[PDB]
């Protein structure tokens, strides 16, 4: 199960039922859980923390030092949870002193060439398309869908259930449940396909849609819009999430 | 010729005069033809079918399972023909039950980082630029030129002799002989440079140009335009290909 | 320091205090200087020339033959200087007969997936973001900052101290000290953040800003603008560099 043509530092901690292919390189100060599959020519570097049930494809590089020139050799980690699919040549750099941990959650698919920068946070259940670049200290909430070649600026946040269209770029927050597309990026309606696939009721979908008609299409500033959403849209956890996300948005939200 | 520092599963079928570098990983259920060169740290995975006379550069990954979450472990292949240049970190995933075979033809150049998704079809004589992403079940006809960082949506088709400009994205079909550029993508004239390089007559080039003036610049709907092309442009296989491609376009064509 | 699980051709010239990880592949006709660190699964190919004090991350490929189909097997090199950071899956192809040497200078950071084409020239002190593609025979002057997913057309030149925003593409020259952004790309003001960080005086910054107000915002053609800059902006090496760069621009400059 562990190929003798892998390089595995004696100090690496490796769980049970782990398959390691030839030409895998595993450093010291590495923790790997159970039921992982690490394919040929992958690199698991100093500071990596891997959970259970993941598949790491050829050429993936987990734990390299930050690309941030402010890095000065401080201790940090690069972490993934359980049941993720980490495709070919995906890079997940370890953290900087700004946070100290780059973290990916559970049940994500990071397609080939995806980059996860120092101190980034990915939740659970996300799909991130080919060669998308997530810059320093970003946050992706659960259940987001990001297409290929997306550029997410540092410090931004993406809400749950969004679909970001391929090739888009953005340097503001993207609030939950929306489609973000075009150049420059813009609110492009609700992710109705995603929400219907996930079994959201037509009524909840319509409420979400009405909240965003208020936010984006009623000529109201952000405070007034959120007031009106709170007054006029039948309340539910989904509507509270919209409101809370926007009200506390660190960057502001996209147009 | 075959490095002893390569890993080659005993069941892999390997032809004559094949050069395999150190740290190449070749799985079972692999067929490789004659006169291939496979460079260091390349991966040829379960289900790969490789023809003759190819060069596979370092870090290329052929045959990994689809990125489609609908994949359920069905048998499939990833295939390349003869005389291709498969550059660094090119990914060619094997197929899904939707078709079952990802196929690249002969005499293509897939530049570094190019992704070929499950069930895609590439013809012959194509050039595909750095990190271009071809999504599921796409079709590329012979002799196309696609620049770098292009995003081709699933189920789309690209006709012969096109030039798609760098960074463009599209989710409709691109008809033969044209330049497609800008954002949003658009018909940008004829690929006269390509056609002149390939020895097309000035007369045939002018006919093609006239067909597309009718299609794109005469205010006609698609049916009327194609009627008029068939009536007024001197007929040739090139003009029939334009007409047939557009008339049977599954997605519609770009604007 | 040199792993016995690396492949190193006996003819490769390797300097002192060089750390080489497992699964590194080093060819013949390679020169590597002192104090280098070459990480696992990197490839240093025929014709590579590496200076001192560099770090080459996993999956980087230095020296592969040009992607230019005009290449006919001529001798050429791929070269990097001193103190560079060459990140994961960076590709630096060797040259063609058009020049014969692909050259990267000193103290650069080439982030993951960056491509450096045949015969390209990179200076010193540059930062080039994730997966940026530099096409054939380009030139990057010292101290440039290029963000991620940038496409630089062949034969173009980028001046010092620019910031090119993420996802931009361009096929004209970019003159020194500016921000280039948007689609289509455009002059977007001065790189004041960069210049202030590097300790430029507020007075020199204001002069630069005034030169570009003349060039871009005064309705003057290029000759008249440069005449007026030479007459009205207090002279300094920075202003002479602006003027000289534009006056001798091979492609013309961006709008
Ligand atoms: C991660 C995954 O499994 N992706 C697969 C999935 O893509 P995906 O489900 O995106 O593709 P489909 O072609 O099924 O989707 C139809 C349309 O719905 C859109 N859409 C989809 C989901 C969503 O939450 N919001 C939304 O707006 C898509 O962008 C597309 O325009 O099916 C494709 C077609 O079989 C496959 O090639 C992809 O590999
Ligand atoms: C695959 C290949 O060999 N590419 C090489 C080729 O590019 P390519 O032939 O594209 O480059 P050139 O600079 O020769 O082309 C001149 C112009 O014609 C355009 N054009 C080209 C072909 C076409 O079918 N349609 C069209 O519109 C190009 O985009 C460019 O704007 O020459 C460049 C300059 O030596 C090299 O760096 C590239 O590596
Ligand atoms: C190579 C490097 O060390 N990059 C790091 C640096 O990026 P960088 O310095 O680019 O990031 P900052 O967030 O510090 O910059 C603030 C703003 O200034 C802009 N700007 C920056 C420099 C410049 O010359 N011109 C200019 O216009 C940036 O694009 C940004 O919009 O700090 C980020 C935030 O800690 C880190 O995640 C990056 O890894
Ligand atoms: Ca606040
Ligand atoms: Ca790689
Ligand atoms: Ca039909
Ligand atoms: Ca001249």
């Amino acid at each position: 199960m562990i190929s003798p043509l892998a390089y595995i530092h004696p100090e690496a901690k490796i769980g049970e039922n782990v398959e390691i292919a030839p030409f895998v390189y595993i450093d010291r100060n590495v923790v790997i859980g159970d039921n992982n599959k690490i394919m040929a020519n992958a690199n698991i570097l100093y500071g990596s923390r891997i959970g259970n049930g993941n598949t790491i494809f050829p050429g993936a590089v987990i734990g390299a030092i930050p690309q941030d020139l402010k890095f000065k050799g401080e201790e940090s980690t690069a972490e993934i949870g359980d049941n993720n699919l980490i495709r070919e040549n995906v890079t997940i750099n370890r953290g900087t002193a700004a946070k100290g941990r780059t973290i990916v959650g559970n049940n994500n698919l990071l397609m080939e060439g995806v980059h996860v920068a120092h101190d980034a946070l990915i939740g659970n259940g996300c799909i991130v398309g080919n060669s998308t670049k997530m810059a320093g200290e970003i946050i992706i909430d659960d259940n987001a869908i990001i297409s290929a070649n997306v550029l997410m600026h540092q410090f931004c946040r993406v809400g749950g259930y969004v679909m970001i269209q391929g090739g888009c770029r953005f340097s503001k927050d993207i609030p939950p449940y929306i489609i973000a597309g075009r150049e420059p990026i813009a609110y492009s309606g609700i992710n109705i396909i995603g929400l219907r696939r996930r079994g959201f009721s037509n009524e909840i979908i319509e409420n979400i849609h009405n909240a965003y008609r208020i936010i984006y299409q009623s000529g109201l500033n952000t405070s007034d819009a959120l007031t009106k959403v709170e007054a006029e849209v039948p309340a539910s956890p989904e509507i509270e999430y919209i409101v809370d996300f926007i009200r506390n948005s660190e960057r502001g939200i996209i147009r």
